[PDB]
């Protein structure tokens, strides 16, 4: 509208663009390492259930 | 709150729905086994204390 009005909009869009986006890194890395902890400890009981059927650990590969 | 947090929240809810659910199948059919050889273990003594009742093994039914 008036000369004014876009000078307060171009100070509102400057502030609006900068709010402190936060590093959403290890936020995510805690995900993908507690699905590797659970299925290792997952993995364990395929192994020792195994054992109590074959007196053996499974063959590798 | 802001389009990158619920950028990273499908992000992990992914994650975390796919966490290798292990096959409870073995697990589960070696209890419903040993229950069986218990029993048969067991029904012998039975058999085997009734013979040296009577000098027999019971009828069947």
């Amino acid at each position: 509208f008036t000369l004014i009005e876009l000078l307060i909009v171009v100070a509102i869009i400057g502030i609006l663009a900068a709010i402190a986006i936060p590093q959403f890194s290890a936020y995510r890395v805690k995900a993908y390492n507690s699905a590797a902890s659970s299925d290792l400890r997952n993995l364990k009981t395929a192994l020792e259930s195994a054992f109590a059927d074959d007196q053996t650990y499974p063959p590798e590969s």
